[PDB]
């Protein structure tokens, strides 16, 4: 209809466009209309029905503090350790009312002449964590020792991710010089039939990319090679000397860049508060402040409830479930949200690598998440959407491992993180379930280089119940802590700003990230990792969401260790395409080794690395095609990852994940289809919009080149920050209840991503208007007052410019 309007964003303004391609009015300035400070920036917004508009706003002036010490042994005992630093926020203002500059969810009501009236704002309060005095699991204790990696920027090179390998597990349990007694004593050490004495226990934290505490700050600088430069977790060495070294080597615009990169503009673009680079040398604000600012990134509205989640480029430790009626709402911790990983074994894999837990240990400095009875703490959120009165989400599991707190300089695992490869053994039984439930690396390391005669492999040739001479015994695995040190061990928690648990500069980590581990069977099957490059997805109902709100609103008391249970979720191993790397290795050759530092990236999808996977643009959609009599209409959610499109399938009759009877069959709820060279050329970090067209059942992914950082790591102006590209996602394969007898599905219904024909490298995009099923308008800026309008003909998701109408709509 002509009376219909399309809402388009321009920074803080949402302008209504008519099907004549012209704006109806000056648009709604979300920040000005909500009576908010100029520092507020519109992050996300959703039109709800026809009379509602929900917006998400954040300010670069927000300051967060974590109270670590926990003085006396009484006090208020019910005060949150997490609070907004009003004094620092006022300090930052200096470069008229006192405010914390907290993020808000804004509610607007429709008004005549296609206008919006401000209704109310809901404050996104910090999650709750009780300040102790006690120095029953403690999240407070974990947060005191928690280390978070500096965010991975699009300019982070492969060698920058590479960390020197940790100590072998034979050295850990037998000590230097006594490693030779492995075969005879492994049995009495909880390592019966373990064939990997040389399996790496983790990665060195003395050098490389910064790991910082909640109240510490990440540097703007990052090393080119983490095996050679950087100070890792060593904040003192950075502050005292290495800061000035990086400052001289990598200065900001206004100087060889031989050791470090200045990624200031890349961080600002990721939603990291970089003072002096905001719209309206100084160290960046706290890790805790950066985590708050980045966590208020994406929203969804579901029957009076608003859900807010973090960004896809920085890990988030919490999420919001707030009432529309409420004035404010505290966040729910991800560590207190137990998800279904597919199998109980799959949960065990993630949770066992979180840290060390033993009945004999009760040391307060062994503060890791596992010891505190907490679950997976962080996620790299691909997005969230609502469909059939349910919330659908997808995220990559951020790497969360343990680290040794020891002061003993000569200790085996001193100054190192404890992480290992969890790839299923070469001898795993067939089928999806047998592979994911394979015991290889369940409790500790096992994988490494195994030289079978003159053919190598980076995975164990024996696992599960295929050990011993008779191949019937258990191949045991145990945590990398020496038996005598179990009672006195001090393992804390560490969060990686990527889907990787281990950064160990070795072949096994390369094989695990690139999905290069395959069994030596004619029916060749890819061996899955149960900790690296893990995509987490699911459907969540109102009662599951209500539990998350209730868990957030609980103040210390007796529900401090109570967990939220989302059972209709799953996890899937989703590595980066190996072909994104120029020199990808292959197991089974003739010796001819490729580690992280020697891996060469040939990726053109907006990342200097070819190691870490990334997920963006989750959008749900109800299939327009008719289904069989007595069955609900099908719905799926799609998202873009490095190398292809992933489709998530659900059962509409139960509002659960799409499942089948057979366990040998791959899950029909998950599908990954690799996209072509043309779509691999698209910068996935520049996604500006995702739209689903109900009538056609097609998703449209809009990419804006203006979303790129202004300067690269070597402080050079970024090439092609002009233009746009559009990808169309369509359904493929047999659908659920497609016909009368379609009961169970053998194959997972897939998606297909293609560059549709709407592309340019010379103009700034205002937006795209779906004028009809057959036509679409592409609004552009250059200096154009009315905005340059291009008309395209829609041929089932494929587009071709109409020169006749494009000129006609242009010419004055």
């Amino acid at each position: 209809s002509l009376a219909n309007t399309y809402l388009l964003q321009d920074h803080n303004t949402l302008t209504p466009y008519t099907p004549f391609t012209t704006p109806l009015n000056g648009g709604l300035d979300v920040v000005r209309a909500a009576h908010l400070h100029p520092s507020y920036e519109l992050v996300d917004w959703k039109r709800v029905g026809d009379t509602k508009l929900v917006a998400l706003v954040r300010s670069a002036l927000v300051r967060v503090k974590f109270q670590d010490t926990t003085s006396s042994d009484q006090s208020n005992t019910n005060q949150n350790a997490l609070s907004f630093d009003t004094q620092e926020s006022q300090k930052a203002l200096n470069g008229s009312n006192s405010q914390d500059f907290a993020s808000y969810v804004l509610i607007f009501k429709a008004a005549p002449r296609a206008t919006w009236v401000f209704e109310r704002k809901i404050k996104l309060a910090l999650p709750y964590v009780k300040q102790e005095s006690q120095g029953k699991g403690s999240l407070y204790k974990t947060l005191q020792d928690l280390l978070v990696e500096q965010p991975v920027t699009p300019y982070t090179p492969n060698a920058g991710l590479a960390r020197v390998n940790g100590v072998a597990q034979d050295t850990v349990h037998f000590g230097s010089g006594q490693e030779s007694s492995w075969n005879s004593q492994r049995s009495q050490k909880g390592l019966k039939n373990n064939p990997g004495p040389k399996a790496v226990t983790g990665f060195k934290l003395d050098k490389g990319r910064a790991y910082r505490k909640l109240n510490e700050s990440w540097p703007v600088y990052e090393p080119l090679d983490s095996t050679k430069e950087g100070k890792g977790k060593d904040e003192s060495s950075w502050k005292n000397s290495e800061k000035t070294t990086a400052e001289n080597d990598a200065p900001l615009v206004g100087a060889t860049f031989s050791k470090y990169l200045n990624t200031a503009q890349a961080l600002h673009q990721m939603g990291v508060i970089v003072p002096g680079l905001e719209k309206w040398t100084d160290a960046l604000p706290n890790v805790i402040t950066q985590l708050y600012h980045t966590s208020t990134a994406q929203l969804a509205y579901l029957n009076g409830q608003i859900v807010v989640m973090g960004s896809d480029r920085v890990p988030s430790l919490w999420y919001w479930v707030v009432g529309e009626d409420q004035e404010s709402g505290k966040a729910t911790w991800w560590a207190k949200t137990e998800l279904n990983w597919g199998t109980d074994k799959q949960k065990q894999f993630v949770e066992n690598q979180l840290g060390f837990k033993d009945d004999s240990n009760s040391d307060s400095k062994n503060s890791n998440l596992k010891a505190q009875g907490l679950t997976q703490p962080a996620y790299l959120i691909a997005g969230l959407d609502v469909v059939a009165d349910h919330l659908v989400f997808a995220a990559f599991k951020a790497g969360a491992v343990g680290y040794d707190m020891t002061t003993d300089s000569s200790a085996s695992t001193y100054n190192q993180a404890l992480a290992w490869s969890t790839t299923a053994g070469l001898d795993s039984d067939g089928g999806y379930k047998a592979l994911v439930e394979n015991t290889a690396g369940l409790n500790g390391p096992i994988n490494g280089l195994f030289t079978l005669l003159d053919t190598f492999a980076y995975v164990t040739p024996v696992s599960g119940m295929k050990g011993g001479s008779q191949n019937n015994e258990e191949v045991q695995t145990t945590y990398p802590v020496k038996s005598d040190q179990k009672a006195t061990a001090k393992i804390a928690s560490l969060i990686n700003a990527s889907p990787l648990n281990s950064y160990g500069d070795d072949g096994v980590t390369v094989f695990d990230a690139l999905g290069l581990n395959f069994n030596f069977k004619l029916n060749e099957e890819r061996l899955p990792s149960r900790t690296d490059q893990l995509l987490v997805y699911g459907i969540v109902n109102e009662s599951e969401l209500k539990s998350a709100r209730e868990n957030a609103q609980s103040t210390s008391d007796d529900n401090s260790n109570t967990k939220v249970k989302w059972t209709n979720t799953a996890s899937h191993y989703l590595p980066v395409p190996y072909y994104y790397s120029a020199n990808f290795p292959e197991a089974g050759n003739r010796r001819r080794g490729v580690k992280i530092s020697t891996l060469e990236s040939q990726a053109t999808d907006g990342f200097a690395n070819s190691l870490l996977n990334f997920g963006t643009g989750l959008k749900a959609g109800v299939d327009p095609a008719p289904v069989a009599r007595g069955h609900k209409p099908n719905y799926s959610a799609v998202l873009l990852v490095r190398g292809g499109v992933v489709r998530l399938n659900f059962n509409p009759d139960t509002d659960k994940l799409l499942d089948s009877t057979d366990k040998n069959s791959e899950p029909i709820s998950f599908s990954y289809t690799p996209f072509g060279s043309a779509e691999s050329a698209v910068d996935l970090t520049t996604l500006k919009d995702v739209t689903y067209i109900a009538e056609s059942g097609l998703w449209f992914y809009t990419f804006d080149n203006g979303e790129k950082p202004t300067y690269d790591g070597k402080q050079q102006q970024v090439k092609n920050r002009k233009g746009y590209a559009v990808i169309t996602v369509s359904r493929t394969g047999i659908e659920f209840n497609e016909d009368a007898n379609t009961t169970t599905l053998s194959q997972a219904p897939a998606a297909l991503a293609v560059q549709n024909g709407i592309a340019s490298s010379q103009d700034d995009l205002t937006g795209i208007l779906p004028l009809s099923d057959e036509f679409s308008a592409v609004i552009t800026k250059d200096q154009t007052w009315t905005g340059k309008v291009d008309i395209y003909k829609n041929t089932n998701g494929l587009f071709e410019k109409d020169d006749q109408l494009s000129e006609n709509v242009k010419r004055r």
